[PDB]
């Protein structure tokens, strides 16, 4: 749980700095980390568009 | 369960609202001393960055 959350926190920081190309990890987990990851991916795509 | 799962769901819903263009909704859990807190601060920084745009 701890490491993936740190990782996704990192991912959100890169998106904030304008890097809309960095891959979002953990999109395929079957739990709540998975759901958070799918959210961040959708956010990433929404900002590209 | 209440210490980890629920906050993650909540922040997940917060990211969805930002994605829909709602840059005014408050980001919960900014004051936790753990990794949820770190994530929450990240999302708040993202939110502010998108307003400035």
């Amino acid at each position: 749980i701890t490491r993936p959350i740190i990782e996704l926190s990192n991912t959100v920081d890169k998106i904030a700095e304008g890097n809309l190309e960095a891959e979002v990890p953990h999109q395929n987990r079957a739990d709540e980390i998975g759901i958070l990851a799918k959210s961040i991916e959708r956010l990433r795509r929404s900002l590209k568009v």
